[PDB]
Formats: C-alpha cells, sequence, structure tokens
C-alpha cells in the first residue's frame, strides 16, 4: 500500500522542475490528470519522470524488460542499461531471493496530454507479459544508512535528482515549500502554490533538504508527511518541523502510609493503623537554567480522613524509634509525542530537598502494552500500579525512619523525578513498508540532537497542565542548522500547539494569545528583546510572525487567570477572577449553593468556608477547621455543589433571624493551610479567603 517505485514527475524536459513526487505499488507508473487538482493546469504537462526502487522476483528466470514508451526512456538494473531509447528483447538473469536496484528516467518534450501514462512491463521465460505487479517492487532505501541488502544510494549512471539527505524530498521542495495531498490509494507530494493551496487550508511545508530529519528526531521528513510512520506518533509531529519523542512523568493518585514490622515485636495480629490520602501530582518546570528533565510533585491531601485530631504518629502508634512504610498507585504519563515500547524510564521518589525514598523501576522488555502520547500507563480503563504489588515478593519497601515521617507529615509534598531512558524506537521499514520496534535504534541516540536543534515551548492552555513541545529552529552558529527555514514564533504556535487564527488573531480554542503570558529563560529573552529593539516594535503581541525562534530557545506560555508558583502549576487567582466565577448561582438554600464554575476555576481551589454573620457582624464559623474546607463536589451535570450539611452534623444550617446572612469563601491552594498552626490551633482562623456568595436569610429561602 505505500510500498512500490518513488516516481518524481517534472514539467520540464530535463528532471529540474518536480511537479509531483508519489510512490505506486505496480509497474503502472500512471498519473491521470483527474488526479492533478492541486497543480496549475499548465504544469499538468510532464515532460520529464524518473523512477527509482528496488525489483526482488518470486522465481529465478530470464526477464525482458518493456515500458509504454521505450524510445523515450533509458533503464538500469543494478548499473546495467537495460532500455536503451530503443525496444528490445534482451533477457536479463534475475536469480529468486534476490534484490536489484532499478532506475528509469523518461523525457518527452511537449507531451499534447495531460499527467503521465506511462506502464512498465516485463516478460518471463514462458511469454508471459504483465505490468510488474506489487509484490515485486519496493520503495529505494531512503534512510541515512544502507541495508544489507539495499543499498541507500541509486546507481551513479544516469540523472540523481538533488536530494542531498536521502530522505526522499527534493532539495528544492524542501526549501522552497510543498504540500502533500491524499488520493485513493497516494499520497502526492507537490510544489506550494499561493492561489492553489491557501485556500484549501492546505498545510505549507519547509524542511531542510541537508538534514533527514529537520527536527533530529528518529523519522524522516518524508516518512512524516507521507504516513510512513508509527501511528502512534502524534498528529501535530507529522510535521517535519515539530520533534517527535516521548517526554514521560509519573502521575501518584493515592497512598498509604504504615508501622513497618520490627523483629522486637512477634505480635503481628494487631488492629489495621495505616494512614490513607488521595494525592495530586503535576508534572512540573523550574526554569533551572538549562534544565531538560522529568519531574512531577505531588500533594498529599490533609483534609479529614480519621477520627480525632491525632498527628500521624499516633494515628500509627510510632514512637522515635519505629519506622513507616509507604506504598501508593501509580501511572506513567506520556505528554510528548511519540511512544515508549520497551523500557520504562527509571524514577526516584524524593521527600524534601534529596531523600531519595525510594527507586522506580518497571521490567525491561516485558511491557504489558504501549505507552502512547496523550496517554497512560497501564490504561485508565485497567487498574493502576502499586507500588509494592500484591504479586511480587520481591518489592522493596519504601521506608522512612521517624524523622522523615514527621517531615512527610508537616510537607505533605513528595517529588518524583524521571529519567529520560525510554529504549527502542519503532521506525518504517522500506523493505516492507512496515513499522516495527528497531533493537539498533534508541532514544538516547536522539533526544540529545533533539534537545541541542529545537525551540522549547511549554504551554498550559490544555487544563493548566504544562505541555512541552519542541520545533525545529535556525542556530545562526551551526551551518547545518542555517539550512532550516526560518521559525516564526506564531508559527510555532500553530503547528506544535494547534493555535488556529479564524479573523486575522491567533487562539488556542477560542482564547486569544492575548489571555496567555510569556516566560523566557535569561538567554532567550535577550534574544527577543533585541528582535523586538530592531523591529522598532513595543508589544510581542502584534509582531508574533516576525519573531524569529531559533535553536536552545525555551519559552513558557501561562493561562493569565492563574498564580502560579515556582514549579509552574497553578496555585491561585485573582479575587476578582474568583469573585466573577462564582457570580451565577443556580440554587441556594440552607443546604448549600448550586453553581456552574469553570474547570480550571476548580483546580485551583483547596475547599470553601462557610459562615453565619449575624446583625452586630458578629461570624459563626461551621467548617472551622483547616482539614474541614473540601466540602464542593462536581456534580454529573457538571455543576459544582457547596454542601453546608457536611461538617455540620448532617445539618442544615440554622438562621436564627432572617437578616443573618450567609457567607461563603473560597480558598484557593496558594492559600491552604496544611497543618496545624505553631500554637497547635486547627481552626480557620487567619486563613485568607475569598469571599464568592453573600445573601440574608430571607434571600436565600
Ligand atoms: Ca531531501
Ligand atoms: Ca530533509
Amino acid at each position: 500500500s505505500s510500498q512500490g517505485l518513488l516516481g518524481y514527475y517534472f514539467s520540464d524536459l530535463n528532471f529540474q522542475a518536480p511537479m509531483v513526487v508519489t510512490s505506486s505499488t505496480t509497474g503502472d507508473l500512471s498519473i491521470p490528470s483527474s488526479e492533478l487538482e492541486n497543480i496549475p493546469s499548465e504544469n499538468q504537462y510532464f515532460q520529464s519522470a524518473i523512477w527509482s526502487g528496488f525489483i526482488k522476483v518470486k522465481k529465478s528466470d530470464e526477464y525482458t524488460f518493456a515500458t509504454s514508451a521505450d524510445n523515450h526512456v533509458t533503464m538500469w538494473v543494478d548499473d546495467q542499461e537495460v532500455i536503451n531509447k530503443a525496444s528490445n528483447s534482451n533477457k536479463i538473469r534475475l536469480e529468486k531471493g534476490r534484490l536489484y536496484q532499478i532506475k528509469i528516467q523518461y523525457q518527452r518534450e511537449n507531451p499534447t496530454e495531460k499527467g503521465l501514462d506511462f506502464k512498465l512491463y516485463w516478460t518471463d521465460s514462458q511469454n508471459k507479459k504483465e505490468v510488474i505487479s506489487s509484490d515485486n517492487l519496493q520503495l529505494p532505501e531512503l534512510k541515512q544508512k544502507s541495508s544489507n541488502s539495499r543499498k541507500k544510494r541509486s546507481t551513479s549512471a544516469g540523472p540523481t535528482v538533488p536530494d542531498r539527505d536521502n530522505d526522499g524530498i527534493p532539495d528544492s521542495l524542501e526549501v522552497e515549500g510543498y504540500t502533500v495531498d491524499v488520493k485513493n490509494k497516494r499520497t502526492f507530494l507537490s510544489p506550494w502554490i499561493s492561489n492553489i493551496h491557501e485556500k484549501k487550508g492546505l498545510t505549507k511545508y519547509k524542511s531542510s533538504p541537508e538534514k533527514w530529519s529537520t527536527a533530529s528526531d528518529p523519522y524522516s521528513d518524508f516518512e512524516k508527511v507521507t504516513g510512513r510512520i508509527d501511528k502512534n506518533v502524534s498528529p501535530e509531529a507529522r510535521h517535519p518541523l515539530v520533534a517527535a519523542y516521548p517526554i514521560v512523568h509519573v502521575d501518584m493518585e493515592n497512598i498509604i502510609l504504615s508501622k513497618n514490622e520490627d523483629q522486637s515485636t512477634q505480635n503481628t495480629d494487631s488492629q489495621t493503623r495505616t494512614i490513607s490520602k488521595n494525592t495530586s501530582t503535576s508534572r512540573t518546570h523550574t526554569s533551572e537554567p538549562g534544565s531538560n528533565s522529568n519531574s512531577s510533585t505531588v500533594a498529599i491531601d490533609h483534609s479529614l480522613s480519621l477520627a480525632g485530631e491525632r498527628t500521624w504518629a499516633e494515628t500509627m502508634g510510632l514512637n522515635t524509634a519505629d519506622t513507616a512504610r509507604l506504598n501508593a498507585n501509580i501511572r506513567y504519563v506520556n505528554t510528548g509525542t511519540a511512544p515508549i515500547y520497551n523500557v520504562l524510564p527509571t524514577t526516584s521518589l524524593v521527600l524534601g530537598k534529596n531523600q531519595t525514598l525510594a527507586t522506580i523501576k518497571a521490567k525491561e522488555n516485558q511491557l504489558s502494552q504501549i505507552l502512547a502520547p496523550n496517554n497512560y500507563y497501564p490504561s485508565k480503563n485497567l487498574a493502576p500500579i502499586a507500588l509494592n504489588a500484591q504479586d511480587d515478593f520481591s518489592s522493596t519497601p519504601i521506608t522512612m525512619n521517624y524523622n522523615q515521617f514527621l517531615e512527610l507529615e508537616k510537607t505533605k509534598q513528595l517529588r518524583l523525578d524521571t529519567d529520560q531512558v525510554y529504549g527502542n524506537i519503532a521506525t518504517y521499514n522500506f523493505e516492507n513498508g512496515r513499522v516495527r520496534v528497531d533493537t539498533g535504534s534508541n532514544w538516547s541516540e536522539v533526544l540529545p540532537q533533539i534537545q541541542e536543534t529545537t525551540a522549547r515551548i511549554i504551554f498550559n492552555g490544555k487544563d493548566l497542565n504544562l505541555v512541552e513541545r519542541r520545533i525545529a529552529a535556525v542556530n545562526p552558529s551551526d551551518p547545518l542548522e542555517t539550512t532550516k527555514p526560518d521559525m516564526t514564533l506564531k508559527e510555532a504556535l500553530k503547528i506544535a500547539f494547534g493555535f488556529n487564527e479564524p479573523n486575522g488573531n491567533l487562539q488556542y480554542q477560542g482564547k486569544d494569545i492575548t489571555e496567555f503570558d510569556f516566560n523566557f529563560d535569561q538567554q532567550t529573552s535577550q534574544n527577543i528583546k533585541n528582535q523586538l529593539a530592531e523591529l522598532n516594535a513595543t508589544n510581542i503581541y502584534t509582531v508574533l510572525d516576525k519573531i524569529k525562534l531559533n535553536a536552545k530557545m525555551n519559552i513558557l506560555i501561562r493561562d493569565k487567570r492563574f498564580h502560579y508558583d515556582r514549579n509552574n502549576i497553578a496555585v491561585g487567582a485573582d479575587e476578582s477572577v474568583v469573585k466573577e466565577a462564582h457570580r451565577e448561582v443556580i440554587n441556594s438554600s440552607t443546604e448549600g449553593l448550586l453553581l456552574n464554575i469553570d474547570k480550571d476555576i476548580r483546580k485551583i481551589l483547596s475547599g470553601y468556608i462557610v459562615e453565619i454573620e449575624d446583625t452586630e457582624g458578629l461570624k459563626e464559623v461551621i467548617n472551622d477547621r483547616y482539614d474541614m474546607l473540601n466540602i464542593s463536589s462536581l456534580r454529573q451535570d457538571g455543576k459544582t455543589f457547596i454542601d453546608f450539611k457536611k461538617y455540620n452534623d448532617k445539618l442544615p444550617l440554622y438562621i436564627s433571624n432572617p437578616n443573618y446572612k450567609v457567607n461563603v469563601y473560597a480558598v484557593t491552594k496558594e492559600n491552604t493551610i496544611i497543618n496545624p498552626s505553631e500554637n497547635g490551633d486547627t481552626s480557620t482562623n487567619g486563613i485568607k479567603k475569598i469571599l464568592i456568595f453573600s445573601k440574608k436569610g430571607y434571600e436565600i429561602g
């Protein structure tokens, strides 16, 4: 289907102006004018063509080759001319199993017909003549190295279309711009033409004629745009200027803490005294100078989980000489653009700044599934991974000493640092048109070059989670990288993150670019500042099409509605933003509130505080504990219910006098208290909170 001979069809007589590059499954090398919609009528006249590939025969025999136009043809079989601007009967000997290179050149001045009707035939010894069947034809070896059986360059004999990097796309097309269009069986690669392609909404591709993969990744520019690629590669990374590579972190979903058995305690029949909590994990980004790492930070829920207000040590019966154990459920998360097949990266679980508690490893070459971009391992429809799995006897206990345990109780934070060891790559094979894991290809041989030759943009517009993409961008200091096309900031956002521009305004899923801020590392900042100066531009948002990206830039783009911590996780929002987001109330009663709150807003809240204010201005706080703010819940209808009864002993609010007020406040994550105060107070006193509802008793009704 993606197999056959590779054809270059030129409008000129001398192989200089390629109009179509495409493959044919069989010896029928025709392109009917019917298929030439994406090309100017006057360019539909092909005056020359070149085909290349291999022939593989199923049965040894003497064959004669012929075409539809032997008078206008020269054909080579492994360096040997077999057709020379004349028909013949010259039999060449071909043995089973062996691969023979084919090159065919065709020239015809002033054809009176558009397109090309051209067929390649052969006749065996039993005088059967037919168009060469698909099972006999293979593509050229369009790789950076030759195969054991398939040479990567064609014979030096005759015409060679300029293709300096051997990806299959002619030099001139990569530099000047090309488009890819799908017919029924085939993809046509053609020159970009403004008045034809711009309105069809087609993508204008440019790539380096000297880089087989312009993003320095393991898939060629041609493989990408023709679909000759792992189907798990992200759609945006089918662009030659967008890097395809995995990006993995670990998501911890929950945790259970328990007291370690010790030799001194013979009795193992005591009551369960474990501490189980939900956890929230986010991939982070620090802008630590020059970082290329995977890390996520885990927040352990501080809300009420057990009776009493005991310390963790009291709860678990942990004395100063005891040790504790941690178990947890996790999944791996691929937020990058290429899949992983046979090695999951190794992860350190870290307490505080640098106390490693555990090393989390999966079994090499024994993965239960692929870990695909925009997906999880295990998939979300399957159980997560327990750090100590019930099956294996050999899972190492994740242990903490007493002082570390107290530290975890106080910080309620863990960090997961994951390496970039991703194993082997599934590559396309031109011999059989299949994609398979290549044991000779490893991500560790690719990632450094990707990181060195691309600009990185990290964007949080999808659910406020950080997503990293890398886009091919010139390095003015590296001659090879100057052969890449100019990459603008605007173009990068379109191709890497799917920004569009319906009315001259760049948007991401309906949000104008101006709704996001720009943040740069030191070197990138100075670079962009210089560019703006050179442009006499005072506002980056009005010149995004004129700002050029360079290799090694780091750009961080964030939703402006939110406040961010040092890990660039969203942790709060302006009082005015939070207020407005709670303005539309659906229903109110002494039982609670029913609102429609933006999904992003909910992400930055830790909970709510409910208060009744009497006529003299005194306030009764109903859920007056730092661990009792979790009173909101998302309903199946998407609406949020704030539950007044939960921490009111299951009772609706009692409002003594209709003139009393019910006030509800939102508490953002950055303002959230996660421990009792120093003086031991567990109340909400002093919590910085945002009034989001205030009605008198007669208004609630
Ligand atoms: Ca090329
Ligand atoms: Ca290229």
